């Protein structure tokens, strides 16, 4: 009732990051007539606009509200794994990080035509940023806004980058120059623009809008992709929902479907879509198209344990959660005329912000990421707390003053698996984080030799002058089996997700599509999201998203060639 008798050369399924990316590009001559079906609505909320307000999107009507399935190795939880849901997708819901990991991360791809010399110049290209002169490594014309955060805690900022200075780590001006070595501490930039959140919505799709070419629906949530048979013909959605009419939207000659569902919707969609192993499409009666043992497997997410520890009493004040909430539990007003009048304050701020890279076993390249928070947890779960952070406001109490430090797997050596549970193509995907899994425990000796790093640089003369004690694990764990077991019982996600529809070179029966995106024994069939991603690379996974969305997009229009 919307495509009406109108047929497009890219229908793009999701209107996600590099969805946001792909339809600037795409639509950007004339002759094409780009789609872009977001499930999700539109991008207009204040939480989303605002740093500090994403405490205020976890478990919020923004996210799909995912959680996983029973998992055996973490004490028989459910694991929440946020992803955001409205257009710009999870750059609209994330931390704002920015990370590209190293060159070597590339190079271990594999897959021809995407070595490190080979996608260097696509993010510098998608770049401008504030903070380093532009160079081989850094841009300063592309759509992309990037920054050190605007936020600094003058005490304990220092004495954290003092304290892993005195345990013996070096300083890493900056994470994503190749040049040297990935490790050490410092600060993390961030994707934003005087503090006001700078998703990939705000800074590709929005100042597009007005293209005739280029038509956006939101509350269309596709069920499936239209394959006559191998040749995809089109998608299916609602806007109203599960209890809504089955649209269709076609494509013109030669026109192509591009999933940008993300790494958990993209695979559950090709497997309702016929295109799977056959043996799990065969359990719900789903024809098979292309029978592809590579949809919906590696699954790879980067797992966090956090230790947090209060203040001495005379320090009582100095945490962020103190520049932001005051003792009554209400907003600062300083906080936030500081914020309006000059993008300045706590609520520029993600957080999680200034951090190290460490080899815990002297590993090849970093397989542990700490974050380091100056405030202080009150559960584990770092994702908990930080929704437990948004309930807190007006309640009447003081959050109580601390720093909390992260350690993350952030290359971890387990992967996970999405798939189908229902029929019904609007339940929740089997989804399996498979933390913990990789049969060397690597992972998980990992996040205890960072638990016992954290209680090294908590215990340096420069933190040890700020904190009295610790309060997560706490002084109960003690034994490398105390360690692990807490590190089951509260271990979450840092929020990444890679890898389910992975590219691979040609004669790979693993893979799911080529190092041109599409995927095999499909026609006119592409996936452009973080799914294609062979091997998580050690960072935070949006910026390697859009390097993906421009190098295809470029391909797609004829301005760039792989191999
Ligand atoms: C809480 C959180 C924190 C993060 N922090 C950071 C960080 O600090 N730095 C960083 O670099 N990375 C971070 N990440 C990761 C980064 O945000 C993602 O890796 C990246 O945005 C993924 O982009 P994508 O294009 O793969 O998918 P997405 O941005 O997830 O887009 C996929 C889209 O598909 C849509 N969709 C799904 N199903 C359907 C359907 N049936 N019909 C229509 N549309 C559908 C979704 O609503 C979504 O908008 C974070 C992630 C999260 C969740
Ligand atoms: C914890 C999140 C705080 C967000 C505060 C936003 C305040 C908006 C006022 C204008
Ligand atoms: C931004 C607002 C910061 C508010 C302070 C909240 C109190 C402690 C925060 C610790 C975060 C631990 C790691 C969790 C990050 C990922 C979820």
């Amino acid at each position: 009732s919307s495509p009406v008798a109108q047929k497009y050369d890219y229908i793009l399924v999701g209107g996600g990051t590099a969805a946001c990316v792909l339809a600037n590009r795409l639509s950007a001559d004339g002759s094409k007539r780009v789609l872009v079906l977001e499930a999700g609505p539109d991008n207009t909320s204040r939480d989303v606009k605002i740093p500090a307000a994403i405490t205020r999107l976890f478990r919020s009507p923004l996210d799909w509200n995912l959680f996983s399935e029973l998992q055996e190795q973490l004490a028989e939880r459910q694991i929440y794994m946020a992803r955001g849901r409205l257009l710009g997708g999870s750059s609209a819901t994330n931390a704002t990080l920015y990370h590209r990991g190293a060159a070597g991360d590339y190079d271990a791809w594999g897959v021809e035509g995407w070595s490190s010399e080979d996608v260097l110049s696509w993010f510098v290209q998608a770049e401008t940023n504030a903070d380093f002169g532009p160079g081989a490594y850094h841009g300063s014309g592309g759509p992309m806004r990037v920054e050190n955060p605007r936020y600094t805690n003058k005490q304990l900022h220092t004495a954290f980058f003092k304290a892993a200075e005195e345990v013996g780590l070096t300083p890493n001006s900056d994470f994503n120059d190749w040049s040297h070595d990935h490790a050490g501490y410092g600060t993390f930039q961030v994707m934003q623009d005087k503090g006001t959140r700078a998703d990939m919505y705000r800074q590709y799709l929005k100042p597009v809008l007005g293209r005739r070419n280029l038509q956006v629906l939101t509350g269309a949530a596709v069920t499936k992709v239209n394959i006559d048979q191998a040749q995809a013909l089109g998608v299916e959605f609602s806007t109203d929902g599960p209890t809504g009419e089955r649209l269709s939207a076609e494509l013109a000659p030669g026109g192509e479907v591009i999933m940008c569902a993300g790494a958990v919707h993209t695979p559950f969609l090709l497997k309702h879509s016929g295109v799977g192993p056959s043996a799990e499409l065969k359990e719900f009666g789903i024809p098979v198209v292309s029978n592809l043992a590579g949809v919906g497997q590696n699954l790879q997410d980067q797992p966090a344990c956090l230790t947090a520890a209060p203040v001495k009493e005379k320090y009582d004040g100095i945490a962020i959660s103190d520049h932001i909430y005051n003792e009554k539990g209400q907003i600062r007003k300083r906080a936030i005329a500081s914020y309006l009048l000059g993008g300045r304050g706590g609520l520029t701020s993600t957080g999680c912000d200034r951090g190290a890279f460490v080899r815990t076993a002297g590993q090849a390249l970093p397989d542990l990421q700490v974050r380091f928070v100056p405030g202080m947890a009150l559960d584990p779960d770092g994702v908990s707390t930080y929704v437990r952070f948004a309930k807190f406001q007006s309640q009447g109490l003081k959050w109580p003053s601390g720093i909390t430090m992260q350690l993350i797997a952030c290359r971890p050596q387990s992967t996970g698996s999405v798939g189908l549970k229902s029929a019904d193509p609007f339940a929740p995907p089997k989804l399996s984080p498979g933390y913990l899994t990789d049969k060397d425990g690597a992972d998980l000796a990992t996040l205890r030799k960072g638990i016992h790093w954290a209680r090294d640089v908590a215990r340096s003369s420069a933190l040890s002058e700020y904190l009295d004690g610790e309060l997560f694990p706490g002084s109960g764990v003690v034994s490398d089996d105390q360690i692990d077991e807490y590190i089951r019982r509260s271990i979450h996600s840092s929020n990444a997700i890679t890898g389910t529809c992975k590219m691979g070179n040609a004669g790979d029966s693993s893979s799911v599509v080529d190092n041109q995106l599409r995927v095999h024994g499909v026609e006119g069939l592409r996936v452009v999201d973080a799914s294609v991603v062979p091997k998580i690379p050690g960072g935070q996974t949006g910026a390697p998203v859009v390097m993906i969305a421009e190098r295809a997009a470029a391909l797609l229009t004829g301005k760039a060639t792989i191999g």
